[PDB]
């Protein structure tokens, strides 16, 4: 089993790239991070910042997560992101996605010690 914070680097950050590379990078990253396995995850959001970066925003602006949870943070600036979501056409294990870049404000959910991004709740 993975641990909360190494699921999260694992769907969620890509710092190689300083933006999506075509309009086949979700299918590609979905892909290879393991997400089409058992089944196509609908949606999934990568963040290209330094995994520093993205952890700092633990330290940033508290608000509430979608559920309610106090333990979700918004960066304080804007971060390069990718939105993975899944298009008609897509029916397991043939897995398809649209690919939407942006630049926005990250909202995460942070636990644990080092306190560290556990779960992306959205980007605004």
């Amino acid at each position: 089993k993975e641990t909360a914070a190494a699921k999260f680097e694992r769907q969620h950050m890509d710092s190689s790239t300083s933006a999506a590379s075509s309009s086949n990078y979700c299918n590609q990253m979905m892909k290879s991070r393991n997400l089409t396995k058992d089944r196509c995850k609908p949606v999934n959001t990568f963040v290209h910042e330094s995994l520093a970066d993205v952890q700092a925003v633990c330290s940033q602006k508290n608000v509430a997560c979608k559920n309610g949870q106090t333990n979700c943070y918004q960066s304080y600036s804007t971060m390069s992101i990718t939105d993975c979501r899944e298009t008609g056409s897509s029916k397991y294990p043939n897995c398809a996605y649209k690919t939407t870049q942006a630049n926005k404000h990250i909202i995460v959910a942070c636990e644990g010690n080092p306190y560290v991004p556990v779960h992306f709740d959205a980007s605004v």
